């Protein structure tokens, strides 16, 4: 987990889709600017599918770690083709940086 060191993973892995705040648009992502509370499915000004839609719950940490190990094994029939990250530092390290980004 380090703020510093996810600064550039988030993006490397994922900006092309996505934003953290501003400047990222909504190609085939939604911008995160409240994650951690807020829930899955209502994104600001977006088109998710309706797999997304159906889940219900707040997004979290707790819930990211699954779901950026393999979130095929959580919401797979959603557009995310996202394929996978570094295994259990990385549930720690992105989340460090997005924890920041969506809150300071
Ligand atoms: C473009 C090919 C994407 C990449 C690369 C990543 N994401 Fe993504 N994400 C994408 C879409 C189209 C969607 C919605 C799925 C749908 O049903 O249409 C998402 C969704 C998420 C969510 C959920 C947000 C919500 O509205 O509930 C999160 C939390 C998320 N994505 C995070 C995320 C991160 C951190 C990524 C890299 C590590 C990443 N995404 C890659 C499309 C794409």
């Amino acid at each position: 987990g380090d703020v510093e060191k996810g600064k550039k993973i988030f993006v490397q892995k994922c900006a092309q889709c996505h934003t953290v705040e501003k400047g990222g648009k909504h190609k085939t992502g939604p911008n995160l600017h409240g994650l951690f509370g807020r829930k899955t499915g209502q994104a600001p000004g977006f088109t998710y599918t309706d797999a997304n839609k159906n889940k219900g719950i707040t997004w979290k940490e707790e819930t990211l770690m699954e779901y950026l190990e393999n979130p095929k094994k959580y919401i797979p029939g959603t557009k995310m083709i996202f394929a996978g990250i570094k295994k259990k530092t990385e549930r720690e390290d992105l989340i460090a940086y997005l924890k920041k980004a969506t809150n300071e």
